[PDB]
């Protein structure tokens, strides 16, 4: 069943004091008026948290389907997020690249929200010449691991999400991708049309695929990873502190290992048999040029980091066929990037797809500045539901100061 089933009971009661402190007292003074109040319906309470008290500096929120889970949540409630600041916070959008796509994701917010419907609706019609099936199954039933329709997937999922929070009124002040995010960032930043930009991408991703190689995570400095390699190698990530990637041939990829292995340095292995951002992918980067040049680039309306530079992207290199060349076949700079999109925004950083991927980069770059992260659809694996998890996300949105966050 993924007929659509509208919004179900979810709500979100916001709470706000002025201490930190006076905080936690009124959320149990809430949970005891409830309890003690078998007339009130949530659908009330709700209203009422919003129109009858102040939005004050300090806040929280819990998420109910009914009054008893919102006594519970308001008891065991403990605030997460700093006092709002006194101007409004940026936002942005951290977007991921592969890695954490799975069969099932988002069909919760597929089933209750209807922009999310809709966006994965119109992205599935565009994408069914170039992907040759219906992207709902591969998003939703099966897929095969790894396949144009699997990262196609992400891909949609990405997108349909943004679409979800700007309706919301969430929109971000800034963005960055990482590797295959970077295009929905552009897609969202206006530098892309969602139309053309999606058999670009699944193209892209053919290209990419059938090039061979292999891909290695290593939880390391690139510092210690630099004099390793290696010809045959190329540094295809820097991500964090602790985080980097490297890709190239199998057969130096193994090395690799091996010489990994005799440091002590943890690797993974990745999953795909891909080297996406390695001088195995020359062959293929004119024809990939080739689909670019069908786009129609225009300059951001919403400003991005690009994994190019790990720096903003000026308006010459959003509408370069040959920067988008660079994108695909140079080194992921996400931590820089992090970094730069830090230092000027200092924004709630908020992460648009399954999993804490980008957020655990982030606060391992970010340590100790204090960003403040918000996580959008959980892990395969995951036992929650689509729409707890988004509500969660907008309560704390509204709880770090994002006003519009708050639904209704
Ligand atoms: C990064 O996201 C990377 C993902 C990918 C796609 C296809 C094959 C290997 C890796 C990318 O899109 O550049």
């Amino acid at each position: 069943n993924l007929y659509f089933q509208g919004s179900g009971r979810r709500l979100v009661l916001p709470v706000s004091a002025r201490t930190s402190g006076a905080l936690r007292g009124q959320a149990h003074a809430l949970a005891r008026r409830l309890e003690e109040r078998p007339g009130l319906r949530l659908d009330d309470v709700a209203g009422a948290l919003r129109a009858d008290r102040p939005a004050l500096r300090h806040r929280l929120t819990v998420s109910a389907s009914s009054v008893p889970e919102a006594v519970e949540a308001l008891r065991a409630a403990v605030p997460a997020v700093p006092p709002v600041p006194d101007e409004p916070p940026k936002v942005a959008f951290l977007l991921p690249g592969g890695g954490t796509q799975y069969v099932g994701m988002g069909s919760g917010l597929y089933r209750e929200n209807d922009v999310y419907r809709d966006t994965v609706d119109r992205c599935a019609a565009v994408l069914r010449p170039a992907l040759g099936s219906d992207l709902r199954t591969a998003l939703f039933e099966e897929v095969e691991p790894g396949s144009t329709a699997a990262f196609m997937a992400l891909f949609v999922t990405e997108y349909a999400l943004a679409r979800t929070l700007m309706e919301e009124g969430v929109r971000p002040d800034a963005l960055i991708g990482h590797s295959l995010g970077e295009y929905t960032a552009a897609c969202l930043a206006g530098v892309m049309e969602i139309d053309e930009a999606l058999p670009v991408v699944a193209e892209r991703i053919r290209l990419i695929a059938s090039s061979g190689g292999a891909t290695v995570g290593v939880a390391a400095c690139a510092d210690t990873v630099l004099p390793l390699l290696g010809e045959g190698l190329s540094l295809a990530a820097v991500n964090s502190p602790v985080a980097c990637t490297v890709a190239g041939d199998t057969d130096a990829v193994d090395r690799l290992e091996a010489e990994l292995t005799r440091r002590g340095v943890p690797f993974r292995r990745l999953r795909m048999p891909a080297a996406a951002h390695s001088h195995v992918l020359d062959p293929i980067l004119e024809s990939f040029a080739g689909h670019l040049r069908t786009l129609t680039l225009r300059p951001p309306r919403i400003p991005y980091v690009t994994n190019v530079t790990g720096d903003w992207a000026t308006d010459a290199q959003a509408t370069d066929v040959g920067h988008w060349v660079d994108h695909t076949r140079r080194t992921v700079r996400f931590a820089d990037g992090i970094a730069a999109l830090w230092e000027r925004e200092r924004p709630v950083l908020v992460e648009i797809g399954p999993g804490d991927s980008l957020t655990k980069l982030a606060r391992a770059r970010l340590d100790g500045e204090g960003p403040v992260t918000v996580t959008t659809m959980r892990h395969a694996k995951a036992q929650a539901a689509d729409g707890f998890v988004l509500a969660e996300a907008l309560g704390r949105l509204w709880s770090a100061g994002v006003d519009a966050a708050l639904p209704h």
